[PDB]
């Protein structure tokens, strides 16, 4: 009934935000639409895998807000297995690789690749992590999509195809989608090129011990009955004196502000009084989740350590069902499994399939690029198809068409009234992550702090001191590298 | 409570399938979320206007189901003044023409407009109405937006900055948010360009006498008190053999079937149980609708007639508030007044202004473009934000991004169980105006029909005789036009000669 702070949604940003109000002493309730907590995170338990994470998953260097909420909850990282050899099948072939970025051999395509790269960190450092709208050039990139900007850019099919590869992986839609300068945004808001892709020293270095659902449910337990599951909030009333929110169950909660915790389209579903201003009002039509199923298929062995294969794979081309795998073994060396995603229109097409079909299909997808029978004797599969699910629209995050970014980016964490607004989608570092889920829920509840008159202005956006247990190495490039010609470079000079 | 079909929504399209339903002897209840009838169509009564229309107002030849509905129910139509000459603004100047299209006389640019609309309407004749996504080319076109067609295809700036108009007129949204595919099919579904952008046989050709709000009042009254106002859908439950459809206000409804009669995306409002299936629980968070502000400027006389102006301008540059006018004068010759769109990026930036700093900066252009003081004294101003509608969501309807329509189209009206699908965006004939509002409306209740074994399935698809109060002139085209060659077409007869 009647509180201080109403969170909509109890996925990590919300969950944030509640421990966070509630450690400084106010009355929180988090309303939850699902029979569970954690949101776009998600960890299955059964006998046969122990536990598996079917959404967000990935922890690493920089991402220090989820590493310290984690660490106090009592949660561990491990390493995501990188010792051996990575794959990049390419042409109906595997070619072995060590380091982050997929080499290749003829001159040519190595400008072209090394250009594309470096074009996109260089583009980068002229857009504000906290304010992509005011880059230089912002109305120009933002009316381009990926796909513009590819076809001016990559002068080999190669250097394309691996850049198209690297936007439906990263942001689970096709270049022709999204908007360049959201891209672009959403790249140097990471760290750039380097940090976003890999493992080690990078975004996919560590996973939690027992999942990554744990946040979710270990702050579910600090705050008990609190958090009411099944309450999916379909009104909000800034009319009166108190805000008043509806649930779908017909119970009423009374506050004095809200934190609107949910995927900004996912706002849709809420019924407000009085209306929403005119920018919000139309924003939150015009930026969908992308599409991905997340498969993991189980092995009695991990059997392409023996051939010095990591198993992490990058795959080519129309034809695949997955164009990007890691090693998805427990630290222990058990419960051996190949973790895959299938991106964008292939999840939208290869989800007419069912269950055994897509297993099949990816068994010999990975027989093929490891090299191995084994590959077809999978012990256990387990997927989630993120394109289905009602109260997240998709997964992993927001990404925004040409157009969009320029003229409603600004409206994004404005209030409205009472209500303030989290979710990874708000963050500044890491949006799109777990770790922006933390950065947006924290932020929010030191707006409302603010508000209230407790904490002073200059105390609303706070910084993270380095995690001790995954400390960040620095990024280097070569002379080579950096100074380097592009194609067109070298034809000028010819 | 108890009812044979709950339909969503009491727009001309909900109302349309009531009224069909209705007369067909089933017991239908039609929920409405605002406190009146309409929707996207709203007709205000002052006694400074009599009646004015500040949402879908137009309408013309082709478009004989709305011109049958409006006859049925009583209501006349006028002719919107076109008698003088229109006037196409560009670079500070204006230029007088007659005619549909803006003239130009420079031989290059000359060749490069009519290569363009020429184009649009043979891209058009590749793209099946009902299947758009079935073109040969669906998905080089729909990975495109219209600003990199318009790139590749205009070869003159004039022609580029006059096509950049026509998307942003047609559909409140800049060339760089939407679909290649998509525009096109829009304009090739309402018979072509010509068609599209026509007073004078075309889709501005008339308006309703007393306005368009009585096409859906005037059905509300058939029905009585079978409209619910006031009636927001929160919630749609499928897993028992009635649907019981649940509304803001702690009201059941509970039907054999529902028609949803929203725009596609006003459906993220409706909780449903069980979960949509996943390609239309995506599609309705990929289609959003476009921004315009409707502005109608009243003057004591309508002096531009006397200067040899209709009143129609079309009006080019970044400064120009509004890009688009019609006289707004009333048949009988009163009421004087000038009707502007200010569109896209346009609505968004000038919506930031009082109501009077707006009225300024309209007459200011219009006293530069008509070449007249008297602009700068209006008696009266009246203008809908239709951006801030939360049941509307922006107008005129919804527009669809690159790589949407190919992949999310064909479950725009796949039925889901035993909710139905209506509302204009589901149209294959003027989607997107309160003639296509009509077609989905009555395609849908007949689909129920089907359902219920009431029709057989040749029945759902229903063809419409031509009005005979309002007949349609044939598009033709002259030899000349067929048969001039493009820029690069002239460039390629060079280099053929001279080898
Ligand atoms: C799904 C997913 C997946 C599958 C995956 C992933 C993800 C996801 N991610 C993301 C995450 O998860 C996120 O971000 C988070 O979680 C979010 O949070 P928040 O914000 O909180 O939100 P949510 O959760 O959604 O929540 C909300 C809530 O609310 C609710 N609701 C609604 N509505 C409502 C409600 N309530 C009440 N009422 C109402 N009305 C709901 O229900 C919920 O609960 C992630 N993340 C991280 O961090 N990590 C990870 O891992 C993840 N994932 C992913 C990733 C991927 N990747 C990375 C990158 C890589 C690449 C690489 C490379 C490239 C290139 C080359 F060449 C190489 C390499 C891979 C991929
Ligand atoms: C807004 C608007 C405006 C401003 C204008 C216009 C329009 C609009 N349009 C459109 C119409 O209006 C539409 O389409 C219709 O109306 C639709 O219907 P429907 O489908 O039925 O829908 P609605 O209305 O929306 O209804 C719905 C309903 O529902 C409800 N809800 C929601 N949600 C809910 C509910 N309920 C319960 N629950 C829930 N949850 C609501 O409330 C409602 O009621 C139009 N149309 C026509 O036809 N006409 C017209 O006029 C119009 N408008 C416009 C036009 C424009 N334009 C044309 C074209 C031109 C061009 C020219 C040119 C170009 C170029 C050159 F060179 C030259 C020239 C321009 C203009
Ligand atoms: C050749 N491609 C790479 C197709 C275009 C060059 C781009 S640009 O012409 O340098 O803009
Ligand atoms: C010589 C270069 C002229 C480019 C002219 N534009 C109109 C910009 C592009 C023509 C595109 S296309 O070449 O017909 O594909």
């Amino acid at each position: 009934n009647k509180c201080d702070v109403v969170v909509v949604g109890g996925g990590i940003s919300g969950m944030a935000a509640a421990k966070l109000l509630h450690d400084s002493g106010l009355n929180v309730v988090v309303l939850e639409a699902r029979d569970r907590v954690g949101g776009r995170t998600y960890t299955l338990r059964n006998q046969k895998v122990k536990y598996v994470d079917l959404g967000g998953s990935y922890v690493g260097p920089t991402q220090n807000r989820i590493l310290r909420l984690a660490k106090e909850l009592g949660l561990e990282t491990y390493k995501v297995n990188e010792v051996e050899r990575l794959i990049h099948h390419v042409k109906g072939k595997s070619y072995p690789f060590r380091g982050p970025f997929p080499p290749v051999w003829n001159p040519i395509t190595y400008l072209d690749h090394n250009n594309f790269w470096r074009t996109m960190d260089d583009m980068g450092r002229e857009i504000p992590s906290d304010a992509p709208w005011k880059a230089p050039l912002a109305e120009e990139w933002d009316n381009m999509t990926m796909k513009e900007l590819l076809d001016k850019l990559c002068w080999t099919e190669s250097a394309k195809q691996l850049a198209t590869l690297f936007v439906n992986l990263c942001v689970t839609a096709e270049t022709h989608e999204v908007s360049a300068l959201w891209f672009l945004w959403y790249v140097k808001q990471c760290g750039g090129t380097t940090r976003i892709i890999s493992t080690t020293n990078g975004g996919q270095e560590r996973k939690f011990v027992g999942g990554s659902g744990q946040v979710s449910e270990r702050i579910m337990d600090l705050l008990g009955d609190r958090v009411k599951l099944e309450r999916p909030v379909i009104y909000i009333d800034q009319t009166r004196e108190n805000v008043l929110v509806e649930t779908l169950n017909h119970e009423m909660y009374e506050a004095k502000y809200v934190i609107s915790a949910i995927p900004p389209t996912l706002g849709m579903k809420i019924h407000f009084n009085p209306p929403l201003p005119m920018m919000r009002n139309q924003m939150i039509t015009r930026v969908p989740l992308g599409s991905v199923i997340k498969c993991i298929v189980y092995y009695k062995e991990p059997f392409w350590r023996k051939k010095d294969y990591c198993g992490t794979m990058i795959i080519d081309g129309e034809e695949a069902p997955v164009a990007y795998t890691l090693d998805d073994t427990k630290p222990e060396g058990n419960y051996a499994a190949i973790m895959g995603f299938i991106l964008a229109h292939k999840a939208r097409k290869l989800a007419r399939l069912t269950k055994e079909e897509r297993l099949k299909k990816l068994c010999e997808l990975y027989a093929k690029v490891l090299g191995s029978l084994e590959a077809l004797e999978p012990v256990h599969y387990e997927e989630k198809n993120w394109c289905e699910e009602q109260y997240s629209g998709g997964c992993y995050t927001t990404y925004f068409p040409p157009g969009i970014l320029t003229q409603y980016g600004r409206v994004l964490r404005q209030p409205v009234d009472r209500i303030y607004f989290a979710g990874t989608e708000t963050a500044t570092h890491w949006s799109g992550y777990m770790e922006g889920a933390v950065e947006a829920g924290e932020r929010a509840a030191r707006e409302i702090l603010h508000a209230m008159g407790k904490i002073p202005e200059d105390e609303i956006w706070q910084s993270e001191p380095e995690s001790v247990d995954v400390p960040a190495q620095p990024i280097t490039t070569t002379f080579l590298e950096r100074h380097l010609p592009s194609v067109p470079g070298l034809l000028r000079l010819i």
